[PDB]
């Protein structure tokens, strides 16, 4: 009957998803028309074969529509999409911000659908030149920061809505208040999912939804109100100045709020600053005693000092490790900030010591790169040169 | 000294050389009521101004972002350049990728600009707020910034050049191409522009660096034969294209005739070369030094030239040296930042499908070997400014 | 053939229609997916539908969704999308420009995708009230003004896209080199009509394309390359000082340019700031003497003193005129602009002169209007406040 | 050593100002370099000027620049930026929005520059026309809305430090959680926000005017009761609703406290209403002056209160005169420019579906007519810059 309302959903896409709300209730909600929202569409049902036919999917965080293209060319399945390097460095504000929701609520979507673009032209220059495609698609599914949403759940609509006009193929949303960390309600962080499922309904496609649990580090909660968080409330602490509770940190109210979250999205996160294979199983068997089979994703960590902390032996089958317990989304959400920011600093310190020999360093490592796929060199290809050439000339009589 | 009156912010000296088509009282009259100021854009013109009669050079790279240019100014560099090609490339206002015409909306440029200004101003207040002085000479490193042709005609050029005084560019350079092989415009009609961008300069009341550049090395096509400068490089014999455009010799002569044309009316002067020649630049240098002795040039490393194929080790490694010898005082790599960026994910990507985290692990371990040499974004939170808003935080509630 | 390749066209869509290039040629260049532009489909086949049907469609320019919606309300049946007014008030620069293509190039498309959001959610509004729409359709086409292309064809097949991509129903494209009026040679303008014609069939949409001339007035010309212009040229003038060749203006080379462009395009429009029925009526017959039956498109001078220059009788009569001689398309090109400013003075110098009162008079004016359609004085409800209450409870 | 600290603030201007931190913290604060912020300086200073000496100051809702235009045109001395008229026809998502904050923190800031840049135009024409300003300035000082700041402190010292860059005059923060009806915040959590926004202005270095307002009188609602003062508005009998929030008791009684505890942190006090009532305003102002004798206050006129229905003529004649002897110097019509726009449109809409050309006609001579009270956009081309840029194009060409 929602197969019905999301015509593109592959069969039992949505096993064991329950909703708040009625098909009536979308029907009403969605307009007298129907637009498409083809990426979207794509995306998400690209990332729903992936999920269930691969090891596991692994991904990036991309900064630009130029990372992500590389990061296809090079052979990955999957784009990454991160709040961190939208603050600082992908920002309608136009502005470097801290991991706080500073910037506007537009610039997740805004960098999705640039991302989009460049995949596009990628796809439309190789198309044009007639020889086949070099990945099997150019549209590799996104999947999307959207923080708490933004607000409460109308704001958690908007946002979901707005990555899937932009084409991104899921969306994570997590329960803390945002501005350490502070946690809303089991209850009303079930209201911003519900809200997302609402907006993807209405939207007619079968966007992922991720939900994120921030309860392994949080010591606060905005509220009691939950019967649900009440065990791990520190009563006798009591309130902050603020108001907050104080809260039991950890891996148990995290699987307490990942079992209440499984019905009302796709995928279940954890965020953990620590990457740890047992306390990945920990949890992920936890949540499969009360849901079986069910999809998990993972964030491995960009701080976490990888050589320091584990052996090379540990580090090398870690996300292999990671499929097999059922995580089969997994992702460095600053990869690319990382890679940008040291890439540059490299680049300009051999630049002023040793100006053009430092740049004939890169050129040639470039040159190397070739027999490996690297295209770049041949830059004005790259941006679709021979592309609109071919436009030209078709318009030309 | 009328128009040291209407740009207070002007060195000694800083109009020297430099005619300009309209009176100061046309200024006056185009000015508006009211004195606005433009803080970045002052700071940073004379400060590029400075530094390009003291260094024996100043070299820039292509910054994409506004990370990008912060790590240029992190390593010691003193000028940022932004490239029109790779605002196309990446970073335009129409979300697209694009080939280098003008085919992203004209304010995408002054808008990166813009965002660079942002990120070197916060850079600068996490510095601060630490309370331990820069760890460069400034954060506000001088931006000089594409502007194509202007995006049209002398009106499209004036507004984008008031557009990147409000950004806080220090410097804006102009082609004589109509963006349209390449097609110049008229000597007369490109002159029309630069006026167009001083204009727009004394308008805002900064002392804003203009660049002429010439692309008549390559072009074989040119608009409309109507200035008598232009006349003796036109093959009339062919005579005219299916669209109306005279064929027109190449090379170096027209470069000269044109940056001679064009030097009263910049500050700097650059030829657009896609081969990399000391001996070819000795040549343009000398000849419009004949014309206008000392006058500030520019030049332009090519990203594509293949430079260990055409020259060897010792002549790469001396080739910017060399060239400020000659009286090229701002040099850049247009296409650095692209290069950089699409080089270094495209090798991550590669390694991270082949071996996961193990090539996470190779880039964050290469990182902590950079910190010895002044790399600091390893601390990601820091570099982004949360111990600033952190200190903000603490400051509103006492 | 091509009616492959643009799905939603309808039969016989682009009979008379010449192109420069294959269906071949698009195959290659639209990329390896089908990516569906739902509203631009919609809005050009309402549009094609609307001008084969009705006696004239006639529109006003919007400055905002807002603007546009109350259009709709009223009953118009199509929205007219201005340049000048995207550079008076409605541009990417955040700037007030005169009307010389200064602003940015994605400015048009810009306003056309507020003004498709603002009518996505009236519709969303009265869906969710379940009672039936008080409108035909709240998805009126819209025909937006692309200026000169802004460069060359290149240009031109970037900025039709970007209306595709808005949601735009038809684009129109002019001879004038902006960058008095200077002409384009008659095939440069060919060149930007069939970019604009290779992006429709790329994107794979119906969307119609209008050629306007500006040769009516305009007295110079780029270059006499092209023997079509060549007869208009003064030779003996012979040359401006900028480059630029001298032209016997008025309807002659207006028809000549009109009947060139006319397999290239899907209305033909003879700019004018002379409102006059005899002259309509010679580029008209002149028109479809070499193409019988071309749809045309005639702008309605908001400069023109109206009731000074014209009869009451004319006056009311001028648009029914028009529409009889084959003008199918009509529009006021300034006229959100001249309502904005004039409502908005005049609201400010009541206010000034006796505070509330004058509000008052607005607000009671408002609800004598409720009468005729007028809903907005139930503002939050117009807004959607009533929408989104209902998006809560179905959440909850 | 603040007044140091902001150059352009006049003396006493901060009398009877708290503040939670310090001049040091500032200095630590705001980045190493000064950057001017002219707009911003002078539409404070302008507006301070105008509260302290007109009877009372009042202004409409402007959706866009040119509505901002012929409201200053027309003589009236600032301009009201509505967030509601925002989320409505004028955002940065592009869209059709209830006032509920859904619409980016972007969005407001970008507005107050598309009304600056409008100013600076109408400026640029009268200045080069050379017969003196048709006004007394056309840069009007810009109140806006910034709402509940989108968020916390730092979002709300995030929102004021765009508002003064875009160049407004004033900003007001209100003490709900627009994120049953409206849901306040403790009076603790408002007073976070407002100290945010004066260290946003002081670090920025401008003068900016901070105006508190409370919802107090409509809400029904509060997420916590932790602060003291609020706790005698809780109704603990109701008790909590099902997100947890505290039932409370709405009306004139907890709009005084809260005016009386947020006055030491603004510069003006707004308690909003949706029933105009002289009585009860003389209410408040009394209330409020008690304990802060000669606190300046605002006042909205609710544009949905159907005034001709509830007030005789008489009183609707003297209210905002009436209002302003009582201590309410800054009023506003909310949602002025939008009631105008779509009732305008509207009918002009109406008349052509059914006259045509006969409608359009009609406002034409309107206009016509209106020439005689200082109305010019019927000059057309004149109102939008065209002379300005012809006197341009004459300073580049001839």
């Amino acid at each position: 009957d929602f197969y019905s309302l999301i015509p593109s959903a592959p069969k039992g896409r949505f096993d064991g998803i329950e909703r708040a709300h009625t098909a009536e209730d979308v029907k009403r909600l969605r307009g007298s028309v129907e637009i498409k929202y083809s990426l979207a569409e794509m995306g998400a049902n690209r990332l729903w074969k992936l999920i269930h036919e691969e090891d596991f999917v692994n991904a990036l965080g991309a900064l630009s529509g130029n990372q992500a293209m590389q990061m296809v060319r090079a052979g990955l399945k999957a784009i990454y999409l991160s709040g961190w390097q939208v603050a600082a460095d992908a920002n309608t504000a136009s502005a470097m911000y801290p991991d706080q929701s500073l910037y506007p609520a537009n610039a997740g979507p805004e960098l999705a659908k640039r991302i989009n673009r460049t995949l596009q032209r990628a796809d439309q220059i190789e198309t044009a030149e007639g020889k086949g495609l070099s990945v099997d698609t150019w549209f590799a599914p996104i999947v999307a920061d959207a923080e708490a949403g933004f607000g409460g759940p109308l704001d958690a609509f908007e946002i979901m809505k707005a990555y899937i006009e932009a084409g991104a193929a899921g969306v994570h949303f997590e329960d803390q208040l945002a501005s350490g960390k502070v946690l809303i309600p089991t209850a009303a962080h079930i209201r911003n999912l519900n809200a997302a499922r609402l907006a993807a309904d209405v939207m007619g496609t079968p966007t992922l939804i991720v939900a994120r649990t921030d309860a392994e580090a949080a010591k606060l909660l905005t509220s009691d109100i939950d019967e649900r968080d009440q065990p791990f409330v520190d009563y006798e602490a009591g309130r902050t100045a603020e108001g907050f509770y104080q809260v039991k940190n950890g891996i148990e109210p995290c699987i307490a709020r990942a079992i209440a979250y499984a019905p009302y999205c796709d995928l279940i996160w954890m965020e953990t600053s620590k990457p740890d294979l047992a306390q990945a199983r920990r949890f992920a068997e936890a949540v499969h005693k009360a849901h079986p089979g069910k999809l998990l994703a993972y964030n491995c960590s960009p701080s976490f000092n990888w050589k320091k902390n584990l052996d090379d032996a540990t580090i090398a089958k870690f996300q292999r490790e990671l499929g097999a317990m059922g995580y089969k989304f997994q992702f460095i959400t600053l990869a690319g900030f990382h890679q940008l920011n040291y890439g540059m600093f490299e680049l300009a310190r051999g630049y002023k010591d040793r100006q053009m020999a430092a740049y004939s360093e890169l050129q040639q490592a470039e040159f190397a790169a070739e027999a490996d796929g690297y295209t770049a060199t041949k830059h004005q290809r790259e941006v679709g040169t021979g592309y609109f050439d071919a436009v030209s000339l078709a318009i030309t009589g």
